[PDB]
């Protein structure tokens, strides 16, 4: 994001993407779905992270 945010924020401090990366609807950045207790199946399409819930 701006000011050289970092677009991967996710719990695990990891950058490196893996096979399922979510969008932060509040923050806009995105984190490991598997971090965020998620699956493709049922990651909500107004999902928050860990930081904005
Ligand atoms: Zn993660
Ligand atoms: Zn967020």
């Amino acid at each position: 994001g701006p000011l050289g945010s970092e677009v991967v924020r996710c719990i695990c401090e990891v950058q490196e993407e893996n096979d399922f990366m979510i969008q932060c609807e509040e923050c806009q950045s995105w984190q490991h779905g598997v971090c965020m207790g998620l699956l493709e199946e049922n990651v909500p399409e107004k999902y928050t992270c860990y930081v904005c819930q």
